[PDB]
């Protein structure tokens, strides 16, 4: 019920202290990765790839694809292989994607295109954290790293092709070893308004 | 259990056809807005505001704040009013925010700053769609609008101060009047990899 739904939003908090002797089970972790696999994305393009840093219980680096444009190899690939659509750059549909990105959304630079794909990964990460809370597992979203040094690092180890992907965001997962931090938020009237 | 958690991810789909005679109850809607209020954000800044377009059952326009920088009026405001932190631009902490944004995240333009705040709103919208699915309510995330015309429109009606906010994304909520669309996604090995 709605009481339970709201309660879960308090259970989900940014856990900073983790129980080093309790790990997420193999099966629970596979379910959370599945949650990430099944996340929605704009135009269904899934412009992402997740890395588990095995080398908290589990640490995920979310990658977002670069240059995901109507005429890109990746878009043609996902449309054929996943969507089973006979996609080509001169179709009405390709042209709808082109207008949507270039004009509707002003995705006119490499950075704006990358940040657009990165937004989709925030859905993917959010869904995982919320599913983790449903399983009684804690998480913390993580932006606090130097993106240039991290990407140099990953590229050096051979786990990032910087032409194709950039690092988007990270999250860790495990079991908390601290109390649930009470929420502090703006009051409803400040962050929500009805138009007429 | 994990079976139920994964099942929910199939229940949540992009509903395009809605039952025009069934509306979300007042209490269920207030719970979903609460889900949006309680969403996490980078540095806890909540750089957002939601609008219900009342003038699917419920249509939400997610706004993200512009120019949310270490020295901005908004950051000083949220730190004091919500976090009850005696924040000032010359503190170690203000300087950590400055370095994080400018250097770690390369937020060096109005657009990059705006898209960073917009990413946080995708978490907010994701959490609402997932909570909606927990309540048996359907949703569709929506990027398919012309951002310039929409923002001109909202500004004209007096519901958008374009100096302070931009439109980030939209979503609609209600009850489906069609079958659940089966998921099509990349296979696990394509979108997920373990480092060592
Ligand atoms: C995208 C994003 C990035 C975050 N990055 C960090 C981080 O790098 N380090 C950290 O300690 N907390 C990080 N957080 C946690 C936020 O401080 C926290 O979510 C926010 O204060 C709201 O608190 P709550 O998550 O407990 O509800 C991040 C949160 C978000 C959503
Ligand atoms: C951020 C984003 C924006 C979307 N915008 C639209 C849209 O404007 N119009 C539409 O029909 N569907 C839109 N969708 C729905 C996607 O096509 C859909 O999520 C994707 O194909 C995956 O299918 P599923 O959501 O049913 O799992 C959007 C989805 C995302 C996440």
């Amino acid at each position: 019920d709605r009481e339970q739904v709201v309660a879960l939003q308090h259970q989900r908090f940014a856990a900073k202290k983790y129980d080093p002797n309790r790990r997420i089970s193999q099966k629970d972790w596979e379910a959370l990765v599945e949650v990430g696999r099944l996340a929605p994305s704009s135009i269904g393009l899934e412009p992402w790839k997740m890395l588990l840093l095995k080398n908290a219980s589990h640490f995920v680096i979310y990658l977002a694809r670069k240059g995901v444009t109507y005429d890109s190899d990746y878009v043609k690939k996902v449309m054929h292989e996943v969507k089973k659509r006979d996609y080509d750059t001169n179709s009405r549909f390709a042209q709808i994607i082109k207008n949507f990105q270039e004009n509707d959304m002003k995705l006119n630079s490499e950075r704006s295109l990358f940040d657009w794909a990165s937004k989709q990964t925030y859905i993917q990460m959010a869904n995982m954290m919320m599913a983790a809370a449903m399983l009684g597992i804690d998480s913390c979203p993580i932006e606090g790293y130097d993106q240039e040094k991290v990407e140099a690092y990953l590229e050096e180890k051979g786990y990032l092709n910087t032409a194709e992907f950039g690092v988007s965001v990270m999250a860790c997962f495990g079991y908390r070893n601290q109390e649930i931090t009470p929420k502090t938020r703006w009051k409803t009237e400040v962050i929500y308004e009805v138009i007429e």
